[PDB]
């Protein structure tokens, strides 16, 4: 109810389509920049040279505390890539924990399809583990430096709100950001924030696929990816089921492939005709699972409105991946997500800013009995 972490509430801005970012102050004297909150990577990097899409950038020569590591780094993602120079400098988060640490920082000098026009962020905060850091796992990630250099508890939580901001609570949980109970799923391995999906239902109907397919390769939570990305075989089955459940109105095939958009008169989108999606996650007790339910308001995302027109355009936010399942921002938006690194688990609870209607609401429910969940993981 109360809020000891009140000063961290609403410290995020942005949206699912372009990313959620937090202010971070680097160097001395202070240089504050807007940084993308990214749980799908582990490198802390900031644009360090002028770029058409950047309003500001890190000026290392002006920072007396900057230490050049004399080594370059190249980081490619599923989307975009950048090259920069490695170094370290003092870093603080104005609206985050009351601490200052010396962290590794990559100064981005060149990039390709990474920065996004109009996103308003100039850097990225990789919050995942050292195993996937570049050049290698010896480059300590920011959060690891934070936990080793201070007494801030090894945990952070994210409340991403869609429609235009959110909250990143560092060091704890803020009870005003969620309702009901928090349900935890184990972090299977500490590299990406890997989880295990044991069952998938579309409008209460089991997709009936071998659960190994749901996590083929891996299933991760990435606040820096827009969509719910699914392995080809799973994507096809889910789309066929979703299409059948929303047969009231016919949509072109390209819509389900993100090739076509569909717009409705302002305030007329028939949410009720679209099904809810339930993803069951492995629980903390043997043979016990829980599920998070996703509404169409989540998987149908508004595409940057033309200019206050009488039409709301939407893009299907479920797509395919060849590298496993990715639970992106549209999935996280309906919930308060706790990245409990200390106890190697991720918690989900109904968000205090969950976008629902008078008929249905996003939810987190349990417990359910699910046998042989261990066998759902890929080895
Ligand atoms: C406008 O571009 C489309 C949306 N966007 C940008 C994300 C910022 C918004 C959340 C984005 C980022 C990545 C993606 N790949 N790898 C990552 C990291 C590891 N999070 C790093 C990162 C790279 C580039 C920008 C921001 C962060 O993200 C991916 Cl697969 C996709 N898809 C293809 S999608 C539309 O979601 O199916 N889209």
């Amino acid at each position: 109810r109360r809020g000891s972490f009140v000063e961290m509430v609403d410290n995020l801005r942005g949206k699912s389509g372009q990313g959620y970012y937090v202010e971070m102050t680097v160097g001395s004297p202070p240089q504050t920049l807007n940084i993308l909150v990214d749980t799908g990577s582990s490198n802390f990097a900031v644009g360090a040279a002028p770029h058409p899409f950047l309003h500001r950038y890190y000026q290392r020569q002006l920072s007396s505390t900057y230490r050049d590591l004399r080594k370059g780094v190249y980081v490619p993602y599923t989307q975009g890539a950048w090259a920069g120079e490695l170094g370290t400098d003092l870093v603080s988060i104005p609206h985050g924990p009351n601490v200052t640490v010396r962290a590794n920082i990559a100064a981005i000098t060149e990039s390709d399809k990474f920065f996004i026009n109009g996103s308003n962020w100039e850097g990225i905060l990789g919050l995942a583990y050292a195993e996937i850091a570049r050049p290698d796992d010896s480059l300590e990630p920011f959060f690891d430096s934070l936990v080793k250099q201070t007494h801030v508890p090894n945990l952070f939580s994210l409340q991403l709100c869609g429609a235009v901001g959110g909250s990143m609570i560092i060091g704890g949980i803020d009870h005003s950001l969620y309702t009901g109970s928090l349900w935890y799923t184990p972090i299977r391995r500490e590299w990406y924030y890997e989880v295990i999906i044991v069952r998938v239902e579309i409008n209460g109907q089991d997709l009936k696929m071998d659960c190994k397919e749901y996590n083929y390769d891996k299933s991760i939570v990435d606040s820096g990816t827009t969509n719910l990305r699914l392995p080809k075989k799973v994507f096809e089955a889910a789309v066929k089921s979703i299409k059948a459940a929303s047969s009231t109105e016919k949509f072109p095939d390209g819509f389900w492939l993100g090739e076509q958009l569909v717009c409705w008169q302002a305030g007329t989108t028939p949410w009720n005709i679209f099904p809810v999606i339930s993803l069951y996650l492995m629980g903390e007790v043997t043979n016990q699972s829980f599920r998070i339910t996703i509404l169409p308001q989540q998987y149908l995302r508004p595409v940057e409105d033309v200019a206050t027109s009488q039409d709301d355009c939407y893009k299907f936010a479920i797509s395919q991946s060849s590298t496993g399942t990715v639970m992106g921002a549209v999935i996280m938006e309906g919930f308060y997500v706790v990245f409990d690194r200390a106890r190697k688990r991720i918690g989900f609870a109904v968000s205090a800013c969950h976008v629902h209607d008078e008929f249905r609401t996003a939810a987190v429910e349990g417990p359910f009995v699910t046998l042989d969940m261990e066998d759902c993981g890929y080895n």
